[PDB]
RNA sequence: UUACCAUCAACAUGGACUC
RNA sequence: GAUGGUAA
């Protein structure tokens, strides 16, 4: 997986490397001689006889870690606590792992989550969290306290500690002060404003440090009344609340707030009752308030807080490092199986890949250290511009003067990018309802019969007219559309930059290429899928796809598939693959021979299935093609990972250059696999996108798929420069999100042989 | 909707005794 | 989906 074609650079990260002592994590199988009901109560008998197994034992209710050997048999007695019943217990070895054997790691997390909470950190979901820093900002009495995101990995380089920042907001007042503050503001009602404040929100209870989000509220229940507890009695929520914590619930006509079930809580509902009826006046509210995320000058300073340089990142792990070891405790809990972290974070070396040249018609630039190329596309001619000589301009009476400059001004840069343009046919409309514009452009449409493209001015920001033009202009009539805000046009100094890229973005919807890339592998077919989930829900979700048709990578085909259940998820992707490689035929009269396919949105529970299942299937369908085995290469895209790269100044940790690759000491332990910083960072840390190699008959060279890859980068078109992930992948991104999210619907077959969905 | 990027929030994968 | 940053 290792190879190396640039120079070598030092990056660091925030990975803490673990030292394991011993090589003696024994396995037990442990039987007892009755069915004995509850894990409870065999942890209890485990823990008499500690004298045998000792007290460093990692237990949970059928297998049993220990760093010592015991005998091959033991057998042991014990005395039930209830039925006074003869146990006799049996521990019998079943493996000796090595001390980092992916097996023996989700229980060192345990030991790590004991550590940190005897650091005096409390838990909040599953992050640690310091009450002892209380950074105020005292403007609705907020409250911002950090915390760490941490686990214990395993990588190919051995065991680590992956530790990142956060940051925790909750406010000071609590629910009922709020609530009571909005029903003093107002009188009439007290619906509206509460209910909307507190269903949907999340809120944390001080008293035990837990969160609950809050499905309702209710104006019914007080403290009076009462729920069964443990089907022992039924208590009042008052009692229940002080005998437990010992807490004294001032005013009782308050309302109630209801979380009814954790709908999932791991297979189902089990505890399907559920049923919390939290008290408002010991809950408060967490998250930025939504008054400050208005006020700019507040979210200011927060965001101050929340962004870190990795220097200031870096400060933080260390000053984590320190606190574990300074306090004796922790570091005896960690030690006592003989691991023993290091007192810096782990330093590795890759290496920055060599740059890539671009090419335009009739010239070639070697791309810049800051890989961006904004000011030579604009100045000099695309590969193929596609001459537009009937348009329609559409725009509403109040927009008119400043929708004229727009044409002008796209009459002067017309020139520079070899684009021919002639004056429009100009449509103002009579009112700006969405009627008047779906009417006037089906007019023209229907009339006309030889417009190119139509742009469209929109006057008020509002989606729904938005949806209505591509509905109309992409799925019931299709002609190549824009759709421009009256905003972005309404200023100059910004107009012919903006103007530039609106007619760089109209090329490449005609059919027109800007730039090329140098590729050095023949016949070669690349393929990009990705994924879109519907935040609103409806659960439909959406998959584009989208695959090279020529020898350059400068012309594409374009499918969308709509499927809830994953029955016929693959056979639409084989009908895809199918009719792209028969157009792939047409277009060059030869089948090719290397097919790359670059598959994204797979999370990491998936990424054994569509190893195993999922590629097998799709490969299955060449068979269609007369005895043609082309070579396959198969990759999946993470771009959500926590893993930070910081190049190793010679003073302190900066951000990591683009094109750095990383092969070393950190990668999956069964894939081949690397780290891909490719675009140009400028705030924040550099957080590297990883490629897992699931399936590769062509033997490529470790070299090849990173240079093709990092290649693949640059051929972007929406965006003068590299992006995070190869341009089919974002192509497939915007082809799903266009189809699922505005037409609800797929796009006319006729507009899928250009890049209509930019 | 001229774009890309960032925190947040949806989302999806799941993952995990107390009112 | 909000707020902020950046751009011939
Ligand atoms: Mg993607
Ligand atoms: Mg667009």
């Amino acid at each position: 997986k290792q190879g190396s074609k640039g120079t070598p650079q030092s990056l660091g990260l925030n990975l803490i490397k673990i030292q394991c002592h011993n090589e003696a994590v024994y396995q037990y199988h442990v039987t007892f001689s009755p069915s004995v009901e509850c894990k409870s109560m065999r942890f209890g008998m485990l823990k008499d006889h500690q004298s045998v197994t000792g007290n460093v034992t990692a237990f949970d209710g059928s297998i049993l870690y220990l760093p010592v050997k015991l005998q091959q048999v033991v057998e042991l007695k014990s005395q039930r606590k209830t039925d006074d019943a003869e146990i006799s217990i049996k521990i019998q070895l079943t493996k000796i792992l090595e001390p980092c054997s992916d097996l023996c790691i989700p229980f060192y997390n345990v030991v790590f989550r004991r550590v940190m909470k005897l650091l005096d950190m409390k838990l909040v979901g599953r992050n640690f969290y310091d009450p002892t820093s209380a950074m105020v900002l005292q403007q609705h009495r907020l409250q911002i306290w950090p915390g760490y995101a941490a686990s214990i990995r395993r990588t190919d380089g051995g065991l680590f500690l992956l530790a990142d920042v956060s940051h925790k907001v909750i406010r000071n007042d609590s629910v009922l002060d709020v609530m009571h503050a909005i029903y003093q503001q107002n009188k009439e009602h007290f619906q509206d404003e509460c209910s909307k404040l507190l269903v949907g929100s999340i809120v944390i209870t001080r008293y035990n440090n837990r969160t609950y989000r809050i499905d309702d509220v209710d104006w019914n229940k007080t403290p009076k009344d009462s729920f069964v507890m443990s089907d022992g009695k039924e208590i009042t929520f008052l009692e229940y609340y002080s005998k437990n914590y010992g807490i004294t619930v001032k005013e009782d006509d308050q309302p109630l707030l209801i979380h009814r079930p954790s709908e999932r809580q791991n297979n189902h509902g089990m505890l399907l009752k559920g049923e919390i009826l939290l008290l408002p006046e010991l809950s408060f509210m967490t998250g930025i308030p939504e008054k400050m995320k208005k006020d700019f000058r507040a979210m200011k300073d927060l965001t101050q807080q929340i962004n870190l340089s990795p220097k200031q990142h870096h400060g933080a792990l260390e000053c984590l490092l320190q606190r574990i070891s300074q306090n004796e405790t922790a570091s005896n809990e960690l030690t006592r199986w003989g691991l023993s972290l290091h007192k810096d974070v782990h330093k590795i070396e890759g290496r920055l890949l060599p740059m890539e040249r671009i090419n335009l018609r009739n010239t070639s630039f070697v791309t810049s250290e800051d890989l961006n190329w904004v000011k030579e596309v604009t100045r000099d001619a695309s590969i193929l511009t596609i001459p537009m000589h009937f348009w329609a301009l559409f725009y509403p009476k109040r927009a008119m003067d400043q929708a004229r400059e727009l044409v002008n001004m796209l009459e002067k840069i017309a020139g520079p990018i070899g684009m021919r343009i002639s004056p429009p046919a100009w449509v103002e409309l009579k009112d700006d309802r969405i009627e008047t514009y779906i009417r006037t452009i089906q007019s023209l449409l229907g009339v006309e019969g030889k417009i190119q493209m139509v742009v469209c001015i929109i006057m008020g920001t509002r989606d729904d007219l938005y949806g209505a033009i591509k509905k109309l202009c992409c799925v019931q009539s299709p002609v190549p559309s824009q759709v421009i805000n009256v905003r972005t046009i309404g200023q100059p100094t910004r107009l012919r930059s903006v103007a530039q890229k609106i007619l760089l973005q109209m090329n490449c919807k005609l059919g027109g290429e800007l730039w090329g890339v140098d590729i050095p592998l023949k016949q070669l077919m690349v393929i990009g899928m990705d994924v879109y989930h519907d935040p609103s829900r409806g659960m439909r979700s959406v998959v584009g796809f989208v695959a090279s048709i020529n020898l350059t990578l400068t012309k594409w085909y374009s499918r969308v598939v709509f499927q809830m259940p994953h029955q016929e998820i693959v056979d639409s992707l084989k009908l895809c693959l199918v009719g792209s490689l028969k157009k792939y035929y047409e277009v060059n009269h030869c089948l090719p021979e290397k097919i790359v396919v670059y598959r994204d949105g797979v999370s990491d529970g998936q990424l054994k299935t569509v190893a195993n299942y999922e590629i097998p299937q799709l490969q299955k369908c060449f068979e269609a093609f007369d005895n043609y085995h082309p070579k396959m290469v198969v990759f999946v895209v993470q771009k959500k990972i926590s893993t930070n790269l910081y190049l190793a100044a010679p003073d302190h940790f900066v951000t990591p250059s683009p094109g750095t690759v990383v092969d070393h000491t950190i990668t999956s332990c069964e894939w081949v696999d690397f780290y891909l910083l490719a675009h140009h960072v400028r705030q924040g840390c550099g957080i590297p996108t990883h490629y897992i190699c699931v399936l590769n008959t062509a033997n490529l060279s470790p070299d090849h798929m990173q240079r093709l890859t990092f290649k693949l980068c640059h051929m972007y078109w929406n965006w003068p420069g590299t992006i995070r992930v190869p341009a089919p992948c974002k192509y497939a991104h915007k082809l799903a999100f266009l189809s699922g999210q505005i037409l609800h619907h797929e796009p006319a077959i006729q507009l899928c042989g250009n890049l209509f969905f930019l």
